[PDB]
């Protein structure tokens, strides 16, 4: 079978949203779908969190099905953590179910992880990074054969760059359960094999830059000669170590790193009028970067300057990725991430 998650973009490109259904009967949740982790969550109902207040809640008493468990749950994201307890629940998604899904109850979070219309998240990477140590619901799905082809089909749509746009647009995008969707992409797919030490994260390695015509040199303490990439719907931007961040910014006549006194440290910007060209290189091909995706926008008063998409972020050296690629890369591509033969797939967009 296959099965289709349509998506909310939320917050100008800032995360792309599904729905999920958990417990008897189904309560429905907005949850960001986060192909960078690998557990379920949603926030409880008994959450006392002021963002709990203001958007929809799972309430464990009502569903017939939940299963209880003490065992504490902690996540934490870039963006800050979450933390509650375990349960067990009935949940579908996508005209799919697993009967006896464990995931998150959450009920304390770091100031500002999400708020309405979200109320959770949905890790669609591998089960060794799950938190919970369950197996993600997509993964089971996958092993099952209940999918037609084994893989995922992601379209990620772009407002960034509209200016009549809104902080919540129903029409954000489309996840394919099951196979890829040959109305929104063209041309052959490129797949990047990912292999079974690397099935963690979904990752794989850049092989090179280039940002105004030059190849900037990628190598990094952390990452070697290549980084590994965690190919990441749930992050906004694209986090790189801050010795490339540098590299990057310094081919761009003007930029310069924002100061730590203005709120922003590891933003960089540049003149607003300069249309940056930039691309990456993934399984011998450059994937440009749109400028929409590029130009966040003035950051300060000075209007004359704008901030990249590209920012300083350096890494646990217990992480086995060295790049964050998010969003603002993938809305220029249609994604596949397949489960076997284990691998990235890219096509341009139709
Ligand atoms: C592939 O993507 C297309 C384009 O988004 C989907 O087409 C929509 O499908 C719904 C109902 O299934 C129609 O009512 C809409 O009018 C379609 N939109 C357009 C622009 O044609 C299509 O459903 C997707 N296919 C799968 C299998 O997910
Ligand atoms: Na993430
Ligand atoms: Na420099």
């Amino acid at each position: 079978a296959t099965g289709t998650v349509s998506l909310t973009d939320v917050g100008l490109d800032a995360s792309y949203a599904g729905q999920v259904s958990i417990g008897t009967p189904a309560q429905d949740f907005l949850v960001i779908m986060d192909s960078g982790s690998s557990d379920l969550w949603v926030a409880g109902s008994t959450c006392t969190e002021n963002f709990c207040k203001q958007t929809y809640t799972f309430d464990t008493s009502t569903s017939s099905s939940f299963i209880t468990s003490s065992e504490a749950f902690n996540i934490t994201y870039g963006s800050g953590d979450a933390d509650g307890t375990l349960g067990t629940d009935t949940v579908s998604m996508a005209g799919f179910t697993v009967s006896d899904q464990t995931f998150g109850v959450v009920t304390s979070t770091s100031a500002n992880l999400i708020s309405y219309p979200l109320s959770g998240l949905m890790g669609l990477a591998w089960k060794s990074i799950a938190s919970s140590g369950a197996t993600p619901f997509w993964q089971t799905l996958a092993a099952s054969g209940d999918w037609d082809s084994p893989e995922m089909g992601v379209y990620l749509k772009r407002y960034r760059g509209d200016n009549t746009a809104s902080q919540i647009e129903t029409d954000g995008g489309q996840i394919l359960f099951g196979g890829l969707n040959t109305s929104l992409y063209n041309g052959s797919v490129n797949y990047i094999s990912i292999d079974e030490s690397e099935k963690d994260y979904w990752r794989i390695p850049l092989e090179a830059m280039v940002i105004q015509g030059n190849s900037v040199s990628i190598a990094s303490s952390s990452g070697g000669s290549n980084p590994s990439c965690a190919i990441d719907t749930g992050t906004t931007l694209i986090g790189v170590p801050s010795q490339t961040a540098n590299r990057i910014y310094s081919q761009i006549a003007g930029a310069e790193a924002l100061s730590a006194s203005s709120g922003y440290e590891g933003y960089y910007q540049y003149p607003c009028d300069t249309e940056v060209t930039v691309s990456l290189q993934f399984g011998g091909m450059s994937y440009s970067i749109s400028n929409a995706d590029m130009n966040l926008g003035s950051f300060t008063r000075d209007t004359s300057m704008c901030t990249g998409a590209f920012f300083a972020m350096d890494m646990s050296s217990r992480s086995p990725v060295q790049w964050i690629v998010g969003a603002s890369f993938i809305k220029n591509v249609y994604t596949a991430f397949r489960y076997n033969p284990a691998a990235i797939g890219f096509a341009e967009l139709v």
